């Protein structure tokens, strides 16, 4: 299937100034625990802020100028291109980013893995509401606050009623 994976404090923020407000190790350990070997999706002010394809996953760009083609990615440029390619998926992938493409996708997708940071920072970019009468939760872990990981989160998952 078609999933989110995110992280978000909140207030749901999920970025200030294309960058994140927050440095949680454990969080980008989980994201590439859970991403590695799979295809991850992304918009194209997250694959810029990324600078380049992450090893051990097939990074997938949605974009419409035909002239954007880093070197190692597959681009995607219209509504037609994406869910053809969707269509043919049979291994989990993950969108990871932009607000605006977790947005455009948030009705073909039926897993939402989210982690919650539990204090609020400065944000200019939003990840949607979770409807309840859409989703509902079906794993919770808390996660450990410490020396390197300055915030009490939690790695949750969410599937469709």
């Amino acid at each position: 299937m078609i999933s989110h994976i995110v992280a978000m404090d909140e207030n749901r923020v999920i970025g200030k100034d294309n960058r994140l407000p927050w440095h949680l190790p454990a969080d980008l350990a989980y994201f590439k625990r859970v991403t590695m070997g799979h295809a991850i999706v992304m918009g194209r002010k997250t694959f810029e802020a990324i600078g380049r394809p992450l090893p051990g996953r097939d990074n997938v760009v949605v974009t419409g100028n035909r002239s954007f083609r880093p070197e190692g990615c597959l681009v995607l440029h219209s509504l037609e291109e994406v869910k053809q390619w969707i269509a043919s998926r049979a291994d989990e992938v993950f969108i990871i980013g932009g607000a605006e493409l977790f947005r455009a996708t948030m009705p073909i997708v039926d897993r939402l893995y989210v982690t919650k940071i539990f204090a609020s920072f400065p944000g200019d970019t939003f990840y949607p509401p979770i409807s309840d009468d859409e989703w509902e939760i079906v794993s919770y872990t808390p996660g450990g606050k410490d020396e390197k990981n300055p915030y009490e989160h939690a790695f949750i998952i969410y599937e469709r009623k």
